[PDB]
């Protein structure tokens, strides 16, 4: 149910997270999604994002290769192995 989004300049992270809310409710407590528990895994140019349901993840994944404000975004299914190699 989680994806890894990647390839963006760090200055752009929140815009990217915000965009990915369009696919489903996000479980991580990112500041930019906060109204008025999964833990946040992220680094420079990548974040894990976790949805409520399989449909949302499947739909987000279709954004793989999309151009977003002049950069290419990557989207892949989350795996423990990948996040481990990144940290």
């Amino acid at each position: 149910l989680a994806i890894l989004v990647f390839g963006y300049p760090e200055t752009m992270a929140n815009q990217v997270i915000a965009y990915f809310q369009e696919f489903g409710t996000i479980l991580e407590d990112f500041e930019v999604l906060r109204k008025p528990f999964v833990p946040i895994f992220s680094g420079n140019s990548w974040t894990k994002i976790t949805y409520d349901n399989p449909a949302s993840a499947v739909d987000a994944l279709l954004e793989n290769g999309a151009v977003f404000n002049g950069v290419l975004l990557g989207v892949i299914p989350y795996t423990k192995d990948a996040v481990e190699r990144l940290q």
